């Protein structure tokens, strides 16, 4: 099932200089390993934004959580999920 | 370049049946040219509504204008458009 | 899985009165079935409003949309759609 | 009598790690002692989010407004709350 | 128990004259007989706007359902309904 | 003369428990103040939330202000507030 | 009292024409009355729109609304009230 | 040339007292200066807030872009900026 | 002096179609007149709507209201109206 | 392609008279040379407001994003950003 994600991101400026480069490595590894995989299938920035808009290819609503919950960036995430459905235009895959 | 595109449709309530089936063939077979030829790339339905969500796949602002306002839906649809850009994270293709 | 789904119901002043009684008859058979089969999982009211708020336990985003888009009153709703997740503290049926 | 009531949380980032660990055990044996005795019917996870969507049953406002108030996250919720009626297109429990 | 309510009217233009009439009459017989009764506790208009802001006092969300319901003004009104509960600094 | 006024409270975290409970507790004894005196005719708790719906009953919007201003809630309060009037339809006391 | 107000107005492109201009004529001729009385305090209108944003000093809630509600162009209006207060500031 | 505009004010609550006190004193006697000179026309307190609404009269938008960059309380204002035109029923 | 305006067109479904290529060539030349003079600086269509973003360069607020009152297309438009001011570190024309 | 941007500046309390000087210094620099080099083509202030409209004209979305994301003042800004296409009514330059 497909969901259209979008986050932003919000990283206190107070935070510690060292412990914001450990969560941004963190972070860059886990969307490697969810797009290898195949849940994270889109990954796009939204022109002269920080943060976001994805697609996610997963199985549950549950499983979508589980991931978001997981990343390194979610305490400083703002997140929108909005599901997708087949058109009946489509032309193609979904 | 991509461009994030979600389009609403209010179809109005006085449209002869006849017209209003042959528009929705005519929507659906200009889309169907646009996937074809690669310029629309995604189309999604928004989920519960009568809408999509797309990504289209063009080489210009004026590109795209001209497509959207070649829809036959146009008069009818409420359009936001969001460009798109590489996500310095983004594995594999944009 | 479930959905979070709020429904608002404008019927058109002009609506014959005898086609808005047929069609309200229409949408409560419909929703009795989909309610006995088990994808219309919770059905409220909200107070003081024409509509409902309501959970739908369905196996696809898809089967969602055809649901709602199969309803009678569906040309006249405004409806939002919210995946709900298993909460972690859940005590008792979802 | 029911409401529909969503809950987010936002836990201060210089929450004390042991403050925080025994706010949420507090919280889960809280819920879990409302959701025992049925005031709070239904729990679920907002997807994605850090929150809940929730259903109570309850005697008064007043009722609802104590159980709320006493929450062990409360000074860290943003609350809404809306009630719920009869719907007399309901089969089956509400 | 207690709601504040908010009513915003939008009588339609093409409304027949005397069906209008007949309209502003049946809702103002019946907020008078609901305000008697004491379930609509308070009326107050916006200044400035075709709308009141109110109090109902009812026993139940089903209770408060069927009386905003019944009104005859139903059909052209936007209602917000929130819940009022006892302020315990109140005096 | 009547006003609508709406009020939500947003304390400071970092307050020691003997300044905060001085402050709720001057609070109380301001809002009592005015309630006998009749210029805070009625108090609400809005159900779910730290905050009020009041009406307020004084001679001038300058009058209200200082009375709004005077509360030692105040400089951490979110305030709404809207004029009202005498509805034509009224029966029994404003 | 003080009151900011803002109107828009949005007269029905089926109006009567006749109609129009005697509305017209006769919400000019109201509100020269009560900016003469001075309880129409200040009127400009917003730069690209049909409407007014407005000063009101009126010595109640009640008279603000029976002013406003005694328009001609009422029945087409979106109005937005908000109470203004004397400055500590304001000098004059 | 006329303009609505409204500030509302949010002070740091680090700052210091004396500060506060200073800075609050040069924000009032750059209103003052401003008023009595006549660009400053009209000052209004919004009702139960810290804000104000006003109206300038300046002879152009980069006099009027000047005169609020110079408040003291610039910083901490957020300001909205809405262009006034004679209406033709003013009398 | 300079202001930034944002117009969208909505005309009637039910004009009378000379009367709407009347209006449609009628405002194409007021709109050519008043950029030839240079009143109108600079027009723009925003991509994918039936509008326009413009830079308007008058000598008060009462001439731009004049001119914009003037558009054929007035009845019709949604215009939203912005002051700018010259910025310090533009290099090259306003 | 061009680009209608919109930017606001929040630039943190607690940067002190150099650091301040500096950054305004470093960001008109960076200003000069995108103007010079034409990708920066409009710059206009927000009339009473710490910010800018701007009309960028770039090759590729992603261009623009590199050129926004290179500000001195980025982690600073809110930016949005418009798509502009050639409005069939222009006489004179985009
Ligand atoms: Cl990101
Ligand atoms: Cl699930
Ligand atoms: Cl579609
Ligand atoms: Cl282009
Ligand atoms: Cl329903
Ligand atoms: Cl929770
Ligand atoms: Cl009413
Ligand atoms: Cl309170
Ligand atoms: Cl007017
Ligand atoms: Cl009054
Ligand atoms: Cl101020
Ligand atoms: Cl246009
Ligand atoms: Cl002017
Ligand atoms: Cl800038
Ligand atoms: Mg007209
Ligand atoms: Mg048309
Ligand atoms: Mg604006």
């Amino acid at each position: 099932m497909l969901y259209l994600v979008r986050m932003t991101v919000n990283l206190p400026r107070n935070l510690d200089p060292r412990e914001e480069e450990r969560l941004k490595a963190s972070e860059k590894a886990r969307s490697r390993t969810l797009q290898e995989q195949g849940q994270w299938r889109y990954l796009w920035r939204t022109t002269g934004k920080y943060g976001n808009i994805s697609v996610f290819d997963v199985n549950s609503h549950d499983e979508l959580h589980e991931i978001l919950w997981s990343l390194p960036f979610f305490p400083y995430l703002t997140i929108d999920v909005e599901p997708l459905s087949h058109h009946p235009a489509r032309v193609g895959k979904d």
